[PDB]
């Protein structure tokens, strides 16, 4: 497994940690679709819109099993800590046309 999860469930946008690396979700898109971070960094998605969304990494990306994140409602957030270098593609489960990637160096 190449990621650890600070919080299995979503939490309010206001509760996002100081210093967070943030990807907003708005207008049916990941607003930073190509994010560059370092091994060990935590990325936090924040959903800005009324339509709930998640992040979903297919099997073979963060590990052997898919990682289907929980749905973030409006003004909710979710974090993943990347523990290995690589380019990690993801999508929103019911909106697979929404795609993004985290490049971990
Ligand atoms: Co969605």
């Amino acid at each position: 497994d190449k990621a650890t999860i600070p919080s299995e469930s979503p939490f309010a946008a206001a509760e996002v940690a100081d210093g967070a690396i943030v990807v907003d979700i708005a207008k049916m898109k990941y607003e930073t679709p190509e994010l560059h971070v370092k091994v060990g960094d935590t990325v936090t998605w924040i959903n800005r819109e009324a339509m709930p969304h998640n992040v979903h990494f297919v099997a073979g990306v963060l590990g052997e099993a898919a990682l289907k994140g929980p749905m973030m409602k409006k003004e909710q957030a979710y974090s993943l800590t990347f523990t290995e270098a690589g380019t990690y593609d993801y999508h929103c489960t019911p909106h697979p046309f929404m795609r993004g990637k985290v490049v971990v160096e």
